[PDB]
């Protein structure tokens, strides 16, 4: 056997049929979880600067991080966190935030090592389990009581007390927790946020904790990081994603923040696998940090003026999606609203596609070659064991262009004609 | 414990020391393995074009590669390679040449799998094969034996074939190539490539082959590729640098080339650990290749200025650090020279260190405290039990400013006529 058992039973990647499938018809593209418009010009210029500027900038910068960036991560997020930021000993810059999950999975995940896993997740937290040796554990959050005529709220799938601390063993490793979720969109709050501390701190677990939607947030709800409550700075590794902050998801510049007995060892898979990450870029994510620091909690801000043009591409979207029966769960935070299709595998059951395949799979397909819409299947998000019991949801993307929202009424006009 | 146990003896890193002990001192730092003077103005202005171009460059690209680069490198290396390739089967970029090597050890080797390794060698080679669980087997290049009438050239650092055919078992799983070689510069002939194929062959062995200083060849002598050999392409994968390229060591961007049965192996890594690589990089590199394609063999070519000037600086360094008694090996490619410390160690052979510290690496302590001079210790690209062996060389780079040249004459006046 030429390759390495760690391979084993992750080598398919949906996202690769998804772009596939898109690419080959006319389509409004609300899969793709990134902006169809620009990065806010600051940041641009911020790049523009670093490729333009000091010539050694096109040289190797140090292994752990450029210094101007991780400096402004430890002041910034220490700000946020309430804590004291060493940037040497905390801070580990990495290859967006899928990078900095890997460095963290390869770091503390080991052969028999259970990770708790958070349906619906992003969907790479299984397979980074499986490769570092580590059995994934499934806990489910559920979908609150749908009840007189209104729309569900992501706020209401709950994560139930007794069914997290039943799935904590003299095992678990880690929980993986994504907040804002993505698919989801739910805002994890404190009362949520004490119940992961309070059993990570009883079993002895570290919180692999994904924020990189933290600036994405809607409704008046608060991002709050786990990492900032009583006792969790010790046990908990925070990631963000340069990306996801600066609508830039191309530049794919992440970051790791926790405690040196911790991050070490990060550190140690870090020097063994990239050794450096790109200089320029790092440049530009600082300097587009340090414009946000200076205008924070002003008007003129992104981190204010952003969110607020994202929830109105939000609110728009929600209307838009109910006139050809889709019913939309109202996301508090991310990029992503998932809608509810139960109307359409209940009247419309039998579209093709592989024997066990889940319908949202099957209406996706359905939907982007005869509607000219583009959603993603919700059960990828899934173990595969739920995937037919959670058959039933689509993931849009919100963070578009006016007129990509127009394009998409256009869709939506034609499809109500025809229901 | 916290920490897997694949980071056990992998966490101590040897460039964090170097960096700091240098940073202490007025020193001409000839240990940086970059250019201390710009990239080519074509490469800088092909960044620049891409991060004020197309703005959704700012955002992802496909996962295996920015399409208009895997399409350059297939067609460009494809002609050097004799080879046909295919840009989404057989090429994936990469985090640089690291990254590379790293999706490459997560592939392909597993737990109790050996790996050849050719001494010296690129430092990393060793615990990448132990953090995939791999065994690290060691052959060690010969030096040739000089009368100090005229210098040594890396070329005669023989391997050997039957001490290498030895090192062969049913359990290998790969050889690592790495041509030309950093730290000795040697460029290995088609009789020594031949060797390595036909014991790869016999043995069903994989051979990384690390090519990333292809283009740096000094003296008439030719880079020639283990893959475009009979045979070997079906199990052969070639790496590349695009920092070590186009003098942009900061870019940090790579690629494999290989047959699809192998690479899909890789896809797998890469999906599950960085997923993308920076949009905007890829553009500037594959913008820079169209540039050398066209003017392939041409005078105004990088490919042809570029290692001629320097060869003159190799040539300058050679001289000027033959004034105080070093002996340079002649390097026929790459970054680097070395030269036998073996004088010193006779009439100085009593310096500072800790318990079994080798001579080198207590030699380049006293050199940058006393003499304003940084080198490598070459002990640290040996095994541990070679390192007593191979403890009186050092490295330089000769990559450098004409200004960073006069100032190692400066250094080297004051050392020979001073205190
Ligand atoms: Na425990
Ligand atoms: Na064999």
């Amino acid at each position: 056997q030429l390759q390495a058992r760690r391979l084993d039973g992750i080598d398919y990647n949906p996202w690769v049929e998804f772009v596939k499938l898109a690419s080959e018809h006319d389509v409004v593209n609300l899969g793709q979880g990134f902006p169809d418009f620009p990065p806010p010009d600051f940041a641009v210029e911020a790049f523009q600067h670093a490729v333009s500027g000091d010539f050694m900038l096109n040289q190797y910068t140090k292994t752990f991080g450029y210094p101007p960036l991780t400096k402004i991560l430890a002041s910034f997020f220490g700000e946020l966190l309430g804590q004291e930021i060493d940037p040497l000993r905390n801070v580990l810059v990495t290859v967006g935030g899928y990078g900095a999950l890997f460095t963290a999975f390869q770091a503390l995940v080991d052969e028999g090592d259970e990770v708790i896993i958070i349906e619906p997740f992003f969907d790479c937290y299984e397979p980074m389990t499986m490769m570092a040796g580590g059995r994934p554990v499934f806990v489910s959050l559920k979908p609150g009581p749908i009840q007189n005529g209104e729309l569900g709220s992501s706020s209401n799938w709950q994560l139930d007390p007794m069914e997290l601390a039943g799935k904590f063993t003299s095992r678990t490793k880690a929980l993986v927790l994504n907040t804002p979720n993505n698919p989801l969109g739910k805002v994890f709050s404190r009362e949520e946020l004490e119940l992961v501390a309070s059993l990570c701190q009883q079993h002895d677990v570290v919180c692999i904790t994904d924020e990189v939607y933290q600036w994405m947030v809607y409704d008046g709800h608060q991002h709050i990081s786990i990492a900032s409550l009583p006792g969790m700075w010790e046990r908990t590794l925070t990631i963000g994603s340069a990306g996801k902050t600066f609508s830039a998801t191309g530049w794919k510049v992440g970051w790791v923040l926790g405690p040196d007995h911790i991050m070490k060892h990060l550190r140690t898979v870090h020097q063994n696998s990239v050794f450096h990450c790109p200089t320029q870029s790092q440049a530009a994510v600082a300097e587009s940090f340090e414009r946000e620091q200076l205008l924070f909690r002003q008007p003129s801000s992104y981190f204010v003026q952003f969110p607020q043009a994202m929830q109105r591409c939000r609110d728009h979207m929600i209307r838009s999606l109910q006139s050809v029966g889709l019913k939309p769960i109202i996301p508090q935070g991310s990029y992503f609203l998932i809608t509810d299709i139960s109307d359409f595998k209940r009247k419309m059951p039998d579209l093709p596609g592989a024997v066990d395949e889940p319908y949202d799979r099957r209406f996706v397909k359905w939907m982007i070659k005869n509607k000219g819409l583009v959603a993603i299947p919700v059960s990828i998000f899934y173990s595969v064991p739920h995937q037919k019991h959670f058959d039933h949801y689509i993931r849009f993307c919100f963070v578009k262009d006016e007129a990509t929202l127009q394009a998409m009424d256009e869709k939506l006009r034609k499809w109500k004609v025809e229901l």
